[PDB]
């Protein structure tokens, strides 16, 4: 049987899964370790492989890549969990390899093939504390051109009153993503800063994992895609929205919790947002 991740539901995902709004048609990349295209909750459309030495992309030997997915996206069947928008079109951008980094320049490759080959979103759960002229631009022109480019803020915690937000999360045309629980509070790892836009659950997330499994994962990295797929399912509620629409709606329905530098704008909600 399928269950249903506590964070779809808080987000409110299914209220539109239930007027028949599921992604559709909505092309969204995950920029991460691939994406396992033999699990049977997934289904991955394309996609490619910047890591040199791992260059088929539907193979993750991480694990993390193809637990982003799920969230993003985990078929609505009999089996497993279910996506925030599961009938998205999933492209795997493998950019880490499997012990998790990447070096930056595969991860603009990254970026650079997303905006070539026309993704809609781009969800983005990695992060370092350097951005680089490059790794600004690259996100910049994806948004010029229509993408909504989201990712996480980073696993760093609180720091005195400094900003712990890594790259890309920082830049303002990137929507920076952090995480709650179940109950609306921050988890204490999230990363903390004015450029945090909003959260979402990233505590103890259920969603797939390489070999046909299931398994949890807590980090902003999990906070991430819940946004990217609710981006896609308000796309596919109003296919002529501006990426510019789609942010600002998610922002100016959350739920506000405490003060943004904490929590940014709060918790997103899917159903306020899709109008
Ligand atoms: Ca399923
Ligand atoms: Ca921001
Ligand atoms: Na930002």
């Amino acid at each position: 049987a399928q269950s249903v991740p506590y964070g779809v539901s808080q987000i409110k995902a299914p209220a539109l899964h239930s007027q028949g709004y599921c992604g559709s048609n909505v092309k969204v990349a995950v920029i991460d370790s691939g994406i396992d295209s033999s699990h049977p909750d997934l289904k991955v459309a394309g996609g490619a492989s910047f890591v040199p030495s791992e260059t088929n992309p539907f193979q993750d030997n991480n694990s993390h890549g193809t637990h982003v997915a799920g969230t993003v996206a985990a078929l609505n069947n009999s089996i497993g969990v279910l996506g925030v928008a599961p009938c998205a079109s999933l492209y795997a951008v493998k950019v880490l390899g499997a012990d998790g980094s990447g070096q930056y320049s595969w991860i603009i490759n990254g970026i650079e093939w997303a905006i070539a080959n026309n993704m809609d979103v781009i969800n983005m759960s990695l992060g370092g504390p350097s951005g680089s002229a490059a790794l600004k631009a690259a996100v910049d022109k994806a948004v010029a051109s229509g993408v909504v480019v989201v990712a996480a803020a980073g696993n760093e915690g609180t720091s005195g009153s400094s900003s712990t937000v890594g790259y890309p999360a920082k830049y303002p045309s990137v929507i920076a993503v952090g995480a709650v629980d179940s109950s609306n509070q921050r988890a204490s790892f999230s990363s903390v800063g004015p450029e945090l836009d909003v959260m979402a659950p990233g505590v103890s997330i259920q969603s797939t994992l390489p070999g046909n499994k299931y398994g949890a994962k807590s980090g902003t990295s999990m906070a991430s895609p819940h946004v990217a797929g609710a981006a896609a399912l308000i796309l596919s509620k109003h296919p002529n929205w501006t990426n510019t629409q789609v942010r600002s709606s998610l922002e100016n329905t959350t739920t506000k919790l405490g003060d943004s530098f904490y929590y940014g704008k709060g918790l997103i909600n899917v159903q306020a947002a899709a109008q």
